[PDB]
């Protein structure tokens, strides 16, 4: 668990108590309309009721969907599977302000490689199903 890192929550009342943890950031994930992943759409509202920061975890295929959410909510760090492509990561943080940052989700595998993909801004866990490079 987290600090106030809270998945999809579109309940104000109930994402409040990550606002009023810190306001830090919350531990969402863009998952269309779900209420334990959290969307575009329920975040701006969300943030109307808990002024809590964002982060994103998205293999996307489309570097301006994700520069769309990044710049929308405002986010803090989006979580690449670098396993998408090599070059499409050192493209993200192009389009990417440094106001938002990129985690690389390493996923747990039976090796532990020393680099994957840098120039990342911190290294987590895999929290899209996962343990390996798929």
């Amino acid at each position: 668990m987290g600090e106030n890192k809270v998945c999809g929550l579109t309940r104000g009342q109930d994402a409040k108590a990550a606002y009023d943890a810190g306001a830090i950031y919350g531990g969402l994930i863009f998952v269309a309309t779900s209420p334990r992943c959290v969307n575009v759409e329920q975040a701006q509202e969300v943030m109307a009721a808990a002024p809590l920061q964002y982060v994103g975890v998205f293999r996307n295929h489309d570097i301006a969907d994700v520069v769309d959410k990044a710049k929308v909510l405002s986010l803090a760090a989006v979580q690449l599977h670098g396993n998408e492509e090599q070059l499409y990561i050192d493209t993200l943080r192009e389009a990417l302000p440094a106001h938002v940052a990129i985690w690389k989700a390493l996923s747990v595998g039976e090796t532990l490689p020393a680099r994957e993909f840098q120039h990342v801004d911190k290294y987590v866990l895999d929290n899209g199903q996962g343990g390996a490079g798929s």
